[PDB]
């Protein structure tokens, strides 16, 4: 009753990982697995194609818009008496991005990390710095920091996707996050006035960001926070604080992008959380199940993390032993948000996303009511072909 395993872990270390976490697996439930591995890239772009000739028994995948695309057109097989053995396992935020528009589960997921901001404690403590809760007082900080003659936020753009995550926690903190993710799945157009306060707000925050942006990679910005040139710096844990030296890492730590509309305070966040799928034209499916069953334990997160010093997992508690503190943190402010989002790549179609990248650039180069006016329309446009 050997089953096959589909696996974009292709990287040696996730790929080791991976393959010792399905020797636990076996192990656990006597279930053998052979791990298919194919490059990262390919893996994805085939995905579709995938699905519909002959998938394995189940496979590595994502939350997000395709999840629920493939749930939708009957590629997946619902796992829900998986969830009736796990479900005491996970948060509503954990289950709610394993679901299928129709309220099925389809993903079993396995670890997450945070889109937060982060700044050099000993810094904060020399100039009387104090975690900001709300906008006000962090605009009020980020003033501070330029009197101060510090670079409020570090910024960096060149790379297209990093100014993404501050659309998507504009968008969570003013307009909430049924409304993302709304707009996410064009069930909203581009041109709602909730997306023309986002590009508002940010034209204020822009004034507090770094200059050249667009010509500016995502770890120069990072070099400028951990050069102390720069007081803050808000993106993905494992980029920002993957680049800092293990010297300077004791000095790192993050709080979560504040509140803006108190209705949504800070209830939510883009974790990309990746997990696993059950392929309905996959073989051995009982078998599969049992192996997915293993999956959603804090036993398996805590065995597949050992060498990731950046996701953490999902399992209600946990706090595995190799733990550094940004990752004990990124558990702690994970945990405490109701719904949480996957990114703007994943949680719209890929077409969508690139077409916002381009667009956000613009809005950078000439952040005024009239860009605002022009990447709306541009975006409703792009949406229009890519929806229909």
């Amino acid at each position: 009753g050997p089953i096959t395993f589909g696996s974009n872990y292709s990287d040696e270390a996730p790929k080791a990982a991976f393959a010792s976490l399905m020797q636990q697996a076996t192990t656990s439930t006597t279930v053998p697995v052979t791990v298919n591995t194919t490059d990262h890239n390919t893996f994805q772009n085939n995905i579709s194609n995938y699905l519909q000739g002959t998938p394995d028994s189940l496979a590595t995948w994502f939350a997000g818009y395709r999840l629920q695309f493939f749930a939708a057109q009957g590629l997946l097989t619902p796992i829900d008496d998986v969830w009736d053995k796990i479900g005491g396992t996970f948060n509503d935020a954990a289950k709610s991005l394993s679901k299928g528009l129709d309220g099925h589960y389809y993903l079993v997921p396995l670890y997450n990390y945070p889109w937060v901001v982060f700044y050099n404690k000993s810094v904060f403590q020399s100039k009387g710095y104090e975690v900001p809760a709300s906008w006000e007082a962090f605009i009020a900080l980020a003033r501070k920091m330029q009197s101060d003659g510090l670079v409020p936020l570090a910024f960096a753009d060149k790379d297209g996707w990093p100014a993404l995550g501050t659309f998507d926690i504009l968008n969570l903190r003013i307009n909430g996050y049924d409304y993302h993710i709304k707009l996410m799945k064009h069930e909203v157009p581009w041109t709602d006035p909730g997306v023309t306060k986002v590009f508002d707000q940010w034209r204020e925050l822009a004034a507090y960001q770094q200059k050249g942006a667009n010509g500016r990679t995502w770890q120069d910005a990072a070099k400028a926070l951990e050069n102390k040139q720069a007081g803050m710096m808000f993106q993905g844990s494992n980029q920002v604080a993957a680049n800092y030296s293990a010297k300077n890492l004791p000095d790192l730590d993050f709080f979560v992008f504040p509140a803006i509309n108190p209705q949504y305070g800070t209830d939510y966040m883009d974790a990309p959380t990746d997990g696993f799928i059950l392929p309905k034209k996959g073989k051995n499916a009982a078998a599969a199940k049992k192996v997915l069953q293993y999956i959603g334990t804090a036993e398996a997160e805590a065995a597949f993390l050992k060498t990731d010093h950046w996701d953490v997992g999902l399992a209600n508690g946990l706090i595995a032993p190799t733990y550094n503190d940004i990752q004990k943190k990124s558990v702690a402010e994970i945990g405490k948000c109701k719904s949480v989002s996957q990114f703007m790549k994943r949680d719209t179609v890929p077409d969508m996303a690139n077409a916002m990248i381009k667009l956000i650039q613009q809005f950078i180069d000439q952040p005024t009511p009239e860009t605002i006016a022009t990447v709306q329309k541009s975006a409703e446009d792009q949406a229009k072909t890519i929806f229909r």
